[PDB]
Protein backbone atom coordinates (compact mmCIF):
# COMPACT_ATOMS: atom_id res chain seq x y z
CA UNK A 1 0.00 0.00 0.00
CA UNK A 2 2.02 3.08 -1.36
CA UNK A 3 -0.06 5.58 0.97
CA UNK A 4 0.94 4.64 4.26
CA UNK A 5 4.30 3.05 3.16
CA UNK A 6 7.37 5.46 3.84
CA UNK A 7 8.83 7.53 6.28
CA UNK A 8 6.72 9.57 8.97
CA UNK A 9 7.87 12.00 11.72
CA UNK A 10 5.91 12.69 14.53
CA UNK A 11 5.87 16.07 17.04
CA UNK A 12 8.39 15.24 19.04
CA UNK A 13 11.16 14.52 15.92
CA UNK A 14 10.43 11.03 16.14
CA UNK A 15 10.88 8.42 13.24
CA UNK A 16 8.62 5.32 12.00
CA UNK A 17 9.36 4.10 8.82
CA UNK A 18 7.09 1.49 7.73
CA UNK A 19 6.18 -1.13 5.23
CA UNK A 20 2.25 -1.96 4.24
CA UNK A 21 1.96 -5.66 3.06
CA UNK A 22 -0.65 -6.73 0.34
CA UNK A 23 -2.00 -8.93 3.06
CA UNK A 24 -2.45 -6.33 5.80
CA UNK A 25 0.92 -6.68 7.36
CA UNK A 26 2.74 -3.49 8.72
CA UNK A 27 6.59 -4.00 9.28
CA UNK A 28 8.95 -1.91 9.69
CA UNK A 29 10.93 0.35 12.26
CA UNK A 30 10.84 3.46 15.24
CA UNK A 31 13.53 5.57 16.50
CA UNK A 32 11.83 7.86 19.67
CA UNK A 33 13.14 11.19 20.23
CA UNK A 34 11.94 10.98 23.86
CA UNK A 35 12.52 8.49 26.37
CA UNK A 36 14.68 5.56 27.54
CA UNK A 37 15.25 4.51 23.81
CA UNK A 38 18.33 4.62 21.51
CA UNK A 39 18.27 3.62 17.90
CA UNK A 40 15.91 1.67 15.87
CA UNK A 41 13.27 -0.55 17.34
CA UNK A 42 11.06 -3.38 15.34
CA UNK A 43 8.05 -2.70 14.71
CA UNK A 44 5.18 -4.66 13.38
CA UNK A 45 1.43 -4.40 13.16
CA UNK A 46 -1.53 -4.21 10.60
CA UNK A 47 -3.68 -2.37 9.05
CA UNK A 48 -7.42 -2.43 6.91
CA UNK A 49 -6.41 -3.39 3.24
CA UNK A 50 -9.26 -2.83 1.94
CA UNK A 51 -10.88 0.66 3.17
CA UNK A 52 -14.13 2.35 2.59
CA UNK A 53 -13.62 4.89 -0.27
CA UNK A 54 -16.46 7.11 1.18
CA UNK A 55 -13.91 9.61 2.92
CA UNK A 56 -13.09 7.69 5.95
CA UNK A 57 -9.37 7.00 7.19
CA UNK A 58 -7.65 3.95 6.83
CA UNK A 59 -7.50 1.98 10.34
CA UNK A 60 -4.28 0.45 11.79
CA UNK A 61 -1.90 -0.19 14.43
CA UNK A 62 1.46 -1.37 15.34
CA UNK A 63 3.21 -2.37 18.54
CA UNK A 64 7.19 -1.28 19.57
CA UNK A 65 8.81 -3.31 22.26
CA UNK A 66 11.25 -1.15 23.35
CA UNK A 67 14.19 -3.57 23.34
CA UNK A 68 16.59 -3.75 20.83
CA UNK A 69 20.35 -4.85 20.87
CA UNK A 70 21.66 -1.41 22.29
CA UNK A 71 18.14 -0.73 24.98
CA UNK A 72 15.62 -2.67 26.97
CA UNK A 73 13.29 -0.37 28.38
CA UNK A 74 11.20 -2.94 29.27
CA UNK A 75 7.98 -1.50 28.14
CA UNK A 76 6.27 -1.73 25.02
CA UNK A 77 3.76 0.78 23.22
CA UNK A 78 1.04 0.53 20.75
CA UNK A 79 -0.42 3.26 18.66
CA UNK A 80 -4.32 2.92 17.18
CA UNK A 81 -5.31 4.98 14.58
CA UNK A 82 -6.05 6.21 11.16
CA UNK A 83 -4.23 7.05 7.94
CA UNK A 84 -5.28 9.72 6.38
CA UNK A 85 -4.23 10.21 2.60
CA UNK A 86 -3.78 12.97 -0.16
CA UNK A 87 -1.32 14.82 -0.74
CA UNK A 88 -1.06 16.09 2.77
CA UNK A 89 -0.77 12.49 4.16
CA UNK A 90 -1.26 12.03 8.19
CA UNK A 91 -1.46 9.36 10.68
CA UNK A 92 -3.37 10.11 13.88
CA UNK A 93 -2.93 8.30 16.43
CA UNK A 94 -3.44 7.41 20.15
CA UNK A 95 -1.19 5.53 22.03
CA UNK A 96 -0.75 2.94 24.95
CA UNK A 97 2.99 2.61 27.22
CA UNK A 98 2.79 -0.41 29.34
CA UNK A 99 6.14 -0.65 31.37
CA UNK A 100 6.50 -4.09 32.99
CA UNK A 101 5.93 -3.42 37.29
CA UNK A 102 5.60 -5.56 39.76
CA UNK A 103 1.47 -6.07 40.89
CA UNK A 104 1.91 -3.56 43.20
CA UNK A 105 2.93 -1.37 41.09
CA UNK A 106 0.64 -2.07 37.84
CA UNK A 107 -1.76 0.72 38.74
CA UNK A 108 0.80 2.90 37.22
CA UNK A 109 1.98 0.92 34.46
CA UNK A 110 0.11 2.37 31.32
CA UNK A 111 1.16 5.88 30.01
CA UNK A 112 -1.57 7.47 27.72
CA UNK A 113 -0.79 9.96 24.89
CA UNK A 114 -1.11 11.24 20.75
CA UNK A 115 0.85 11.46 18.24
CA UNK A 116 0.20 12.72 14.77
CA UNK A 117 2.59 11.35 12.38
CA UNK A 118 3.76 13.78 8.77
CA UNK A 119 4.71 11.73 5.74
CA UNK A 120 8.08 12.38 4.43
CA UNK A 121 7.37 13.50 0.64
CA UNK B 1 4.56 -21.87 30.92
CA UNK B 2 4.57 -18.77 28.86
CA UNK B 3 2.78 -15.93 26.58
CA UNK B 4 2.50 -18.61 23.59
CA UNK B 5 -0.55 -20.75 24.15
CA UNK B 6 -4.17 -19.93 23.73
CA UNK B 7 -5.90 -17.19 25.94
CA UNK B 8 -9.13 -16.39 26.47
CA UNK B 9 -10.59 -12.78 28.34
CA UNK B 10 -13.39 -11.82 30.37
CA UNK B 11 -15.99 -11.42 27.00
CA UNK B 12 -14.53 -15.02 26.20
CA UNK B 13 -12.65 -13.73 22.99
CA UNK B 14 -9.82 -16.66 21.76
CA UNK B 15 -6.48 -15.22 21.64
CA UNK B 16 -4.16 -17.64 20.13
CA UNK B 17 -0.36 -16.78 20.13
CA UNK B 18 3.32 -17.60 19.59
CA UNK B 19 5.85 -15.49 21.16
CA UNK B 20 9.26 -15.60 19.34
CA UNK B 21 12.41 -16.09 20.80
CA UNK B 22 13.61 -12.39 20.01
CA UNK B 23 10.55 -10.42 20.57
CA UNK B 24 7.64 -11.52 17.99
CA UNK B 25 4.03 -12.39 18.89
CA UNK B 26 2.19 -14.05 16.31
CA UNK B 27 -1.45 -15.72 16.45
CA UNK B 28 -5.15 -14.71 15.61
CA UNK B 29 -8.16 -13.60 17.74
CA UNK B 30 -11.20 -14.42 17.53
CA UNK B 31 -13.76 -11.39 19.40
CA UNK B 32 -17.08 -12.77 20.92
CA UNK B 33 -18.46 -9.52 20.19
CA UNK B 34 -18.77 -6.62 17.52
CA UNK B 35 -18.71 -6.62 14.06
CA UNK B 36 -15.98 -9.49 13.79
CA UNK B 37 -16.42 -13.57 12.94
CA UNK B 38 -13.67 -15.99 12.84
CA UNK B 39 -10.33 -15.57 13.19
CA UNK B 40 -8.16 -12.58 12.26
CA UNK B 41 -4.83 -11.96 11.93
CA UNK B 42 -2.58 -10.01 14.57
CA UNK B 43 0.85 -9.54 14.52
CA UNK B 44 2.77 -7.55 18.07
CA UNK B 45 6.04 -7.46 20.14
CA UNK B 46 7.14 -8.51 23.58
CA UNK B 47 10.15 -7.92 26.03
CA UNK B 48 12.21 -11.04 25.38
CA UNK B 49 14.41 -10.38 28.69
CA UNK B 50 12.31 -9.15 31.22
CA UNK B 51 13.63 -7.19 34.66
CA UNK B 52 14.26 -9.92 36.97
CA UNK B 53 12.77 -8.40 39.99
CA UNK B 54 9.42 -9.62 40.01
CA UNK B 55 8.05 -7.44 37.23
CA UNK B 56 5.67 -8.32 34.86
CA UNK B 57 6.30 -8.45 31.25
CA UNK B 58 5.56 -5.82 28.53
CA UNK B 59 3.61 -6.37 25.26
CA UNK B 60 1.34 -5.24 22.70
CA UNK B 61 -0.12 -6.49 19.55
CA UNK B 62 -2.83 -4.85 16.90
CA UNK B 63 -5.60 -6.87 14.77
CA UNK B 64 -7.34 -5.17 11.79
CA UNK B 65 -10.53 -6.11 12.04
CA UNK B 66 -10.55 -7.50 8.09
CA UNK B 67 -10.87 -11.68 7.55
CA UNK B 68 -12.57 -13.71 4.91
CA UNK B 69 -16.22 -13.32 6.51
CA UNK B 70 -16.39 -9.40 7.22
CA UNK B 71 -14.25 -6.20 7.29
CA UNK B 72 -15.30 -3.98 10.01
CA UNK B 73 -13.08 -1.01 8.81
CA UNK B 74 -11.00 -0.86 12.60
CA UNK B 75 -7.81 -1.89 14.37
CA UNK B 76 -7.61 -2.91 17.80
CA UNK B 77 -4.23 -2.50 20.02
CA UNK B 78 -3.56 -4.33 23.30
CA UNK B 79 -1.03 -3.32 25.34
CA UNK B 80 -0.22 -4.52 29.22
CA UNK B 81 1.77 -7.18 30.43
CA UNK B 82 2.51 -10.72 31.36
CA UNK B 83 2.35 -11.82 34.56
CA UNK B 84 3.52 -15.64 34.81
CA UNK B 85 2.91 -18.29 37.73
CA UNK B 86 0.51 -20.70 38.58
CA UNK B 87 -2.19 -18.89 36.90
CA UNK B 88 -0.51 -16.52 34.08
CA UNK B 89 -2.53 -14.08 33.20
CA UNK B 90 -2.62 -11.01 30.75
CA UNK B 91 -3.64 -7.69 31.91
CA UNK B 92 -3.95 -5.01 29.01
CA UNK B 93 -5.47 -1.83 28.03
CA UNK B 94 -6.61 -1.25 24.48
CA UNK B 95 -7.53 1.23 21.44
CA UNK B 96 -10.27 0.57 19.09
CA UNK B 97 -10.02 3.07 16.11
CA UNK B 98 -12.64 2.77 13.38
CA UNK B 99 -12.10 4.53 10.03
CA UNK B 100 -14.08 8.06 10.18
CA UNK B 101 -14.05 10.87 7.92
CA UNK B 102 -12.17 14.13 9.58
CA UNK B 103 -15.60 15.31 11.08
CA UNK B 104 -16.08 12.31 13.10
CA UNK B 105 -12.37 11.57 14.01
CA UNK B 106 -13.35 12.65 17.90
CA UNK B 107 -15.71 10.00 17.93
CA UNK B 108 -13.17 7.47 16.60
CA UNK B 109 -11.57 5.36 19.22
CA UNK B 110 -13.08 3.04 21.90
CA UNK B 111 -11.09 2.39 25.37
CA UNK B 112 -11.23 -0.36 27.56
CA UNK B 113 -9.44 -3.13 29.17
CA UNK B 114 -9.23 -6.77 28.61
CA UNK B 115 -7.85 -9.95 31.07
CA UNK B 116 -6.61 -12.84 30.00
CA UNK B 117 -6.15 -16.58 31.03
CA UNK B 118 -5.38 -19.79 29.83
CA UNK B 119 -8.64 -21.16 31.62
CA UNK B 120 -11.40 -21.99 28.67
CA UNK B 121 -14.91 -20.62 29.54
CA UNK B 122 -17.98 -23.21 30.51
CA UNK C 1 -29.41 1.80 46.98
CA UNK C 2 -28.01 4.29 45.03
CA UNK C 3 -24.68 6.43 43.80
CA UNK C 4 -24.41 8.01 47.50
CA UNK C 5 -22.82 5.93 49.98
CA UNK C 6 -18.86 4.38 50.34
CA UNK C 7 -17.94 2.72 47.99
CA UNK C 8 -14.18 0.37 47.46
CA UNK C 9 -12.09 -0.20 44.39
CA UNK C 10 -9.47 -2.94 44.02
CA UNK C 11 -6.71 -1.03 45.20
CA UNK C 12 -8.50 -0.79 48.76
CA UNK C 13 -9.37 3.07 48.19
CA UNK C 14 -12.14 4.30 49.54
CA UNK C 15 -15.03 6.71 47.89
CA UNK C 16 -17.46 8.27 49.89
CA UNK C 17 -19.80 10.35 47.71
CA UNK C 18 -22.92 12.48 47.73
CA UNK C 19 -25.12 12.51 44.59
CA UNK C 20 -27.18 15.40 44.62
CA UNK C 21 -30.80 15.37 42.93
CA UNK C 22 -29.97 16.90 39.89
CA UNK C 23 -26.20 15.68 38.71
CA UNK C 24 -23.93 16.74 41.26
CA UNK C 25 -21.48 14.33 42.88
CA UNK C 26 -19.72 15.34 46.02
CA UNK C 27 -17.15 13.55 48.60
CA UNK C 28 -14.11 12.54 49.57
CA UNK C 29 -11.39 9.82 47.80
CA UNK C 30 -9.03 8.00 50.39
CA UNK C 31 -6.46 6.30 47.60
CA UNK C 32 -4.42 3.45 49.05
CA UNK C 33 -1.42 3.85 46.77
CA UNK C 34 0.53 6.60 45.19
CA UNK C 35 1.75 10.05 46.80
CA UNK C 36 -1.66 10.42 48.99
CA UNK C 37 -2.63 10.54 52.30
CA UNK C 38 -5.45 11.00 54.53
CA UNK C 39 -8.89 12.28 52.14
CA UNK C 40 -9.22 14.98 49.28
CA UNK C 41 -12.12 16.59 47.57
CA UNK C 42 -13.97 14.99 44.88
CA UNK C 43 -16.54 16.49 42.59
CA UNK C 44 -18.17 15.48 39.54
CA UNK C 45 -21.66 14.85 37.80
CA UNK C 46 -24.11 11.75 37.34
CA UNK C 47 -27.15 11.83 34.59
CA UNK C 48 -29.58 11.95 37.03
CA UNK C 49 -32.51 10.53 34.96
CA UNK C 50 -30.94 7.58 33.43
CA UNK C 51 -32.56 5.45 30.25
CA UNK C 52 -35.06 2.98 31.35
CA UNK C 53 -34.23 0.08 28.87
CA UNK C 54 -31.34 -1.30 32.08
CA UNK C 55 -28.87 0.86 30.57
CA UNK C 56 -26.20 2.27 33.55
CA UNK C 57 -25.94 5.93 34.56
CA UNK C 58 -23.00 7.21 33.12
CA UNK C 59 -20.93 9.56 35.55
CA UNK C 60 -17.67 11.40 36.24
CA UNK C 61 -15.54 12.64 38.97
CA UNK C 62 -12.15 14.46 39.93
CA UNK C 63 -9.64 14.85 42.62
CA UNK C 64 -7.05 16.84 42.88
CA UNK C 65 -3.90 15.40 44.81
CA UNK C 66 -3.08 18.55 47.10
CA UNK C 67 -4.55 18.45 50.61
CA UNK C 68 -3.28 19.52 54.22
CA UNK C 69 -0.60 16.55 54.31
CA UNK C 70 0.47 16.46 50.43
CA UNK C 71 0.06 17.68 46.91
CA UNK C 72 1.20 15.41 44.42
CA UNK C 73 0.93 17.90 41.51
CA UNK C 74 -1.56 15.69 39.86
CA UNK C 75 -5.24 15.60 38.95
CA UNK C 76 -7.30 12.30 38.47
CA UNK C 77 -10.55 11.55 36.15
CA UNK C 78 -13.02 8.84 36.75
CA UNK C 79 -15.51 8.52 33.71
CA UNK C 80 -18.02 5.16 33.94
CA UNK C 81 -20.62 4.06 34.98
CA UNK C 82 -23.14 2.94 38.08
CA UNK C 83 -25.20 -0.13 37.66
CA UNK C 84 -27.38 -1.08 40.32
CA UNK C 85 -28.83 -4.55 41.86
CA UNK C 86 -27.66 -6.56 44.12
CA UNK C 87 -24.44 -5.84 44.44
CA UNK C 88 -24.24 -1.90 43.43
CA UNK C 89 -21.04 -1.61 40.88
CA UNK C 90 -19.29 1.30 39.51
CA UNK C 91 -17.09 0.62 36.58
CA UNK C 92 -14.55 3.33 35.62
CA UNK C 93 -11.88 4.32 33.59
CA UNK C 94 -9.57 7.11 34.74
CA UNK C 95 -6.96 9.60 33.63
CA UNK C 96 -4.16 10.90 35.70
CA UNK C 97 -2.57 13.97 34.65
CA UNK C 98 0.86 15.30 36.18
CA UNK C 99 2.10 18.59 35.79
CA UNK C 100 5.04 18.56 33.81
CA UNK C 101 7.43 20.87 31.76
CA UNK C 102 6.06 20.72 27.73
CA UNK C 103 9.35 18.67 27.09
CA UNK C 104 7.85 15.85 29.30
CA UNK C 105 4.07 16.42 28.55
CA UNK C 106 4.57 13.46 26.32
CA UNK C 107 4.55 11.24 29.69
CA UNK C 108 2.15 13.73 31.73
CA UNK C 109 -0.93 11.43 32.06
CA UNK C 110 -1.11 7.80 33.74
CA UNK C 111 -4.47 5.63 32.37
CA UNK C 112 -6.18 2.58 34.00
CA UNK C 113 -9.28 1.15 35.36
CA UNK C 114 -11.11 0.77 38.70
CA UNK C 115 -14.22 -1.31 39.70
CA UNK C 116 -15.98 0.20 42.72
CA UNK C 117 -18.35 -1.80 45.01
CA UNK C 118 -19.42 -1.38 48.70
CA UNK C 119 -18.39 -4.07 50.12
CA UNK C 120 -15.10 -3.30 52.72
CA UNK C 121 -12.19 -4.86 52.20
CA UNK C 122 -11.15 -7.28 54.74
CA UNK D 1 -7.17 31.82 40.01
CA UNK D 2 -6.88 34.10 37.28
CA UNK D 3 -5.23 31.89 34.65
CA UNK D 4 -7.99 29.33 34.36
CA UNK D 5 -10.60 31.62 35.01
CA UNK D 6 -12.01 32.69 31.66
CA UNK D 7 -13.57 31.59 28.50
CA UNK D 8 -11.87 29.02 26.22
CA UNK D 9 -12.38 27.40 23.23
CA UNK D 10 -11.03 23.74 21.35
CA UNK D 11 -10.25 22.92 18.07
CA UNK D 12 -13.72 21.69 17.26
CA UNK D 13 -15.18 25.21 18.26
CA UNK D 14 -16.63 23.89 21.50
CA UNK D 15 -16.66 26.41 24.35
CA UNK D 16 -15.43 26.10 27.88
CA UNK D 17 -16.37 28.93 30.61
CA UNK D 18 -14.62 28.58 33.53
CA UNK D 19 -14.14 29.97 37.40
CA UNK D 20 -11.70 28.60 39.33
CA UNK D 21 -11.95 29.15 43.33
CA UNK D 22 -9.52 29.76 45.73
CA UNK D 23 -10.68 26.23 47.49
CA UNK D 24 -9.45 24.23 44.27
CA UNK D 25 -13.04 24.33 43.05
CA UNK D 26 -13.23 24.74 38.95
CA UNK D 27 -17.14 25.60 38.04
CA UNK D 28 -18.66 26.74 34.62
CA UNK D 29 -20.27 25.68 31.90
CA UNK D 30 -19.43 23.63 28.45
CA UNK D 31 -20.94 23.61 24.76
CA UNK D 32 -19.96 21.39 22.44
CA UNK D 33 -20.19 21.85 18.65
CA UNK D 34 -20.28 18.24 18.41
CA UNK D 35 -22.19 14.98 19.51
CA UNK D 36 -25.53 14.44 21.01
CA UNK D 37 -25.63 17.47 22.86
CA UNK D 38 -27.41 21.22 22.72
CA UNK D 39 -26.54 24.44 24.77
CA UNK D 40 -25.18 24.91 28.24
CA UNK D 41 -24.27 22.33 30.31
CA UNK D 42 -22.81 22.30 33.77
CA UNK D 43 -19.57 21.22 34.65
CA UNK D 44 -17.05 20.80 37.96
CA UNK D 45 -14.03 19.91 38.39
CA UNK D 46 -10.81 20.70 40.90
CA UNK D 47 -7.09 22.01 40.42
CA UNK D 48 -4.12 21.89 42.16
CA UNK D 49 -4.46 25.25 43.65
CA UNK D 50 -0.39 25.37 44.91
CA UNK D 51 1.43 24.33 41.64
CA UNK D 52 4.68 23.55 41.34
CA UNK D 53 6.89 27.46 40.27
CA UNK D 54 9.50 25.09 38.60
CA UNK D 55 8.16 25.47 34.81
CA UNK D 56 5.53 22.73 35.22
CA UNK D 57 1.61 23.02 34.11
CA UNK D 58 -1.10 22.84 36.53
CA UNK D 59 -2.88 19.78 37.18
CA UNK D 60 -6.68 19.94 36.79
CA UNK D 61 -9.97 18.06 35.59
CA UNK D 62 -13.64 18.01 35.62
CA UNK D 63 -16.78 16.26 34.21
CA UNK D 64 -19.62 17.26 32.13
CA UNK D 65 -22.97 15.09 32.35
CA UNK D 66 -25.05 15.46 29.11
CA UNK D 67 -28.34 16.21 30.45
CA UNK D 68 -29.56 19.77 30.63
CA UNK D 69 -33.17 20.97 30.96
CA UNK D 70 -33.18 20.59 26.78
CA UNK D 71 -31.11 17.34 26.21
CA UNK D 72 -30.34 14.26 27.48
CA UNK D 73 -27.35 11.88 25.94
CA UNK D 74 -27.34 9.91 29.17
CA UNK D 75 -23.31 10.06 28.68
CA UNK D 76 -20.39 11.95 30.68
CA UNK D 77 -17.21 13.15 30.04
CA UNK D 78 -14.18 14.02 32.02
CA UNK D 79 -11.17 16.29 30.85
CA UNK D 80 -7.69 15.41 32.50
CA UNK D 81 -5.17 17.45 31.91
CA UNK D 82 -2.73 20.48 32.86
CA UNK D 83 -2.97 24.52 32.18
CA UNK D 84 0.15 25.95 30.63
CA UNK D 85 0.00 30.05 31.29
CA UNK D 86 1.25 32.71 30.11
CA UNK D 87 0.78 35.09 27.45
CA UNK D 88 -0.81 32.30 25.17
CA UNK D 89 -2.46 29.98 27.95
CA UNK D 90 -3.52 26.56 26.82
CA UNK D 91 -5.15 24.12 28.35
CA UNK D 92 -3.97 20.68 27.30
CA UNK D 93 -6.42 17.27 28.17
CA UNK D 94 -7.27 13.91 27.39
CA UNK D 95 -10.66 12.97 27.88
CA UNK D 96 -13.19 9.69 28.46
CA UNK D 97 -16.62 10.02 27.40
CA UNK D 98 -18.59 6.71 28.75
CA UNK D 99 -21.90 6.49 27.85
CA UNK D 100 -24.76 4.14 29.71
CA UNK D 101 -24.60 1.27 28.47
CA UNK D 102 -26.41 -2.42 29.13
CA UNK D 103 -23.77 -4.70 30.50
CA UNK D 104 -23.55 -7.01 27.05
CA UNK D 105 -22.53 -3.46 25.56
CA UNK D 106 -20.70 -2.07 28.39
CA UNK D 107 -16.85 -3.05 26.68
CA UNK D 108 -18.11 -0.01 23.89
CA UNK D 109 -18.86 2.46 26.85
CA UNK D 110 -16.04 4.75 26.60
CA UNK D 111 -14.42 7.00 23.88
CA UNK D 112 -10.97 8.38 24.43
CA UNK D 113 -9.66 11.60 22.57
CA UNK D 114 -7.89 15.03 23.32
CA UNK D 115 -8.70 18.64 23.14
CA UNK D 116 -6.57 21.86 23.53
CA UNK D 117 -8.48 24.61 24.66
CA UNK D 118 -7.52 28.14 23.85
CA UNK D 119 -8.16 31.16 25.98
CA UNK D 120 -9.88 33.96 24.90
CA UNK D 121 -8.23 36.71 25.83
O1 LIG E 1 10.50 5.28 27.72
C1 LIG E 1 10.23 4.16 27.24
O2 LIG E 1 9.74 3.25 27.96
C2 LIG E 1 10.52 3.87 25.78
C3 LIG E 1 10.33 5.04 24.84
C4 LIG E 1 8.86 5.49 24.78
C5 LIG E 1 8.66 6.65 23.79
C6 LIG E 1 7.20 7.11 23.66
C7 LIG E 1 7.04 8.48 22.99
N1 LIG E 1 7.86 8.61 21.80
C8 LIG E 1 7.05 8.76 20.78
O3 LIG E 1 7.52 8.95 19.53
N2 LIG E 1 5.77 8.79 21.05
C9 LIG E 1 5.60 8.55 22.47
C10 LIG E 1 4.90 7.22 22.77
S1 LIG E 1 6.21 5.98 22.78
O4 LIG E 1 5.78 5.11 23.90
O1 LIG F 1 -16.49 -4.12 16.11
C1 LIG F 1 -15.36 -4.06 15.64
O2 LIG F 1 -14.93 -2.96 15.13
C2 LIG F 1 -14.45 -5.24 15.58
C3 LIG F 1 -14.48 -6.12 16.84
C4 LIG F 1 -13.95 -5.36 18.06
C5 LIG F 1 -13.95 -6.24 19.31
C6 LIG F 1 -13.32 -5.57 20.55
C7 LIG F 1 -13.63 -6.27 21.86
N1 LIG F 1 -13.45 -7.71 21.78
C8 LIG F 1 -12.51 -8.07 22.65
O3 LIG F 1 -12.09 -9.34 22.82
N2 LIG F 1 -12.00 -7.06 23.33
C9 LIG F 1 -12.60 -5.82 22.90
C10 LIG F 1 -11.62 -4.88 22.22
S1 LIG F 1 -11.59 -5.40 20.49
O4 LIG F 1 -11.47 -4.09 19.86
O1 LIG G 1 0.31 9.69 43.03
C1 LIG G 1 -0.49 10.60 42.80
O2 LIG G 1 -0.24 11.45 41.88
C2 LIG G 1 -1.75 10.78 43.59
C3 LIG G 1 -2.47 9.48 43.92
C4 LIG G 1 -2.98 8.79 42.66
C5 LIG G 1 -3.73 7.49 42.99
C6 LIG G 1 -4.37 6.80 41.76
C7 LIG G 1 -4.80 5.37 42.01
N1 LIG G 1 -5.54 5.21 43.25
C8 LIG G 1 -6.75 4.76 42.98
O3 LIG G 1 -7.70 4.52 43.91
N2 LIG G 1 -6.98 4.59 41.69
C9 LIG G 1 -5.81 4.98 40.93
C10 LIG G 1 -6.05 6.19 40.04
S1 LIG G 1 -5.76 7.62 41.11
O4 LIG G 1 -5.12 8.50 40.13
O1 LIG H 1 -22.36 12.75 22.34
C1 LIG H 1 -22.45 12.83 23.58
O2 LIG H 1 -22.64 11.80 24.28
C2 LIG H 1 -22.37 14.18 24.26
C3 LIG H 1 -21.42 15.18 23.62
C4 LIG H 1 -19.97 14.70 23.69
C5 LIG H 1 -19.00 15.74 23.09
C6 LIG H 1 -17.53 15.33 23.18
C7 LIG H 1 -16.61 16.15 22.25
N1 LIG H 1 -16.89 17.57 22.31
C8 LIG H 1 -15.82 18.17 22.78
O3 LIG H 1 -15.76 19.51 22.93
N2 LIG H 1 -14.80 17.40 23.05
C9 LIG H 1 -15.19 16.02 22.82
C10 LIG H 1 -15.24 15.18 24.10
S1 LIG H 1 -16.88 15.46 24.79
O4 LIG H 1 -17.22 14.11 25.29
Amino acid sequence: EAGITGTWYNQLGSTFIVTAGADGALTGTYESAVGNAESRFVLTGRYDSAPATDGSGTALGWTVAWKNNYRNAHSATTWSGQYVGGAEARINTQWLLTSGTTEANAWKSTLVGHDTFTKVK
